[PDB]
């Protein structure tokens, strides 16, 4: 009824939408993994007549789900998507989307590990996004390669008409006590590719992490913060 949903609020396999600013939703699903239940966030932007899509709803069926309840909410064609790493609540349901004529985008980085890793693969590799600090445009959006931090790939996404960051998993939320899941992170580097964020995108009004509730620049220093503790 209006607030950002949370974990027990969404079923497995069930998508909701929030609209964080004018032409631009995120989109929060659920998914097991490894026994336990786990929300995430991926963001939809408007592209004049069409939607761009950044990540997956973390696997086939939640990115069914998500296709269909844009059609119900929004009812403009997601024309291409973007993965922002390699894990599956980023690429999982690529294979869908590709199915549903949705073209397919990850930097060369990020494909790679998604092969390596047995990850679904998106089609289309993203150039000049190899050098920390590196941005390029596509669509209304602004991609961000911060430096390794979640992952060694990770991206972020900046929305210039409503000064939207989208973290993804380089980003946590303010409630975060812990760095989430670490597995392939970097923690030395974190920090510093969040403060490459910082200084990147000053101007930032809302922040939107891979998982839990968006906010606004504090959660850049509170992601620090937890990494450079959780590393202590
Ligand atoms: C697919 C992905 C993945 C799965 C499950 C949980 C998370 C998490 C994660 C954790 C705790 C969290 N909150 S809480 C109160 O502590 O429980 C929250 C939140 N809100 C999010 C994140 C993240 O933090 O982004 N991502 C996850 N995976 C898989 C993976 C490495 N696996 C070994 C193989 N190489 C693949 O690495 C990764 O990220
Ligand atoms: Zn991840
Ligand atoms: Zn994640």
């Amino acid at each position: 009824s209006g607030e950002y949903p949370t974990v027990n609020e969404i079923p497995v396999g069930e998508v909701r939408l929030y609209q964080i600013a004018d032409g631009v939703w995120s989109h929060i699903a659920t998914q097991s993994f490894d026994g336990a239940v786990y929300p995430s966030n991926g963001l939809i932007v408007r592209d004049g007549d069409e939607l761009l899509l950044i990540d997956t709803a973390w696997g086939a069926k939640n990115t069914a789900a998500l296709l269909a309840e844009i059609e119900k909410q929004i009812g403009l064609p997601v024309t291409r998507a973007v993965s922002t790493h390699f894990h599956d609540d980023r690429v999982g349901g690529v294979d869908v989307l590709r199915a549903a004529g949705v073209a397919t985008y990850a930097s060369p980085s990020t494909r790679r590990l998604a092969e390596a890793e047995g990850n679904e693969i998106p089609t289309h590799s993203l150039e000049g996004l190899s050098s920390s600090g590196d941005a390029v445009r596509f669509g209304p959006v602004e991609l961000f390669y911060p430096g390794a931090a979640h992952s060694t790939d990770n991206l972020v996404v900046y929305v210039p008409s409503a000064n939207v960051l989208y973290g993804g998993c380089a980003v946590h939320e303010l409630s975060s006590t812990s760095a989430g899941n670490v597995a392939d992170a970097d923690l030395a580097e974190w920090p510093t590719s969040v403060e490459r964020i910082q200084k990147h995108y000053p101007e930032a009004e809302v922040v939107i992490p891979g998982h839990g509730l968006p906010g606004g620049l504090d959660l850049l220093q509170h992601t620090a913060n937890v990494v450079k503790a959780h590393k202590n």
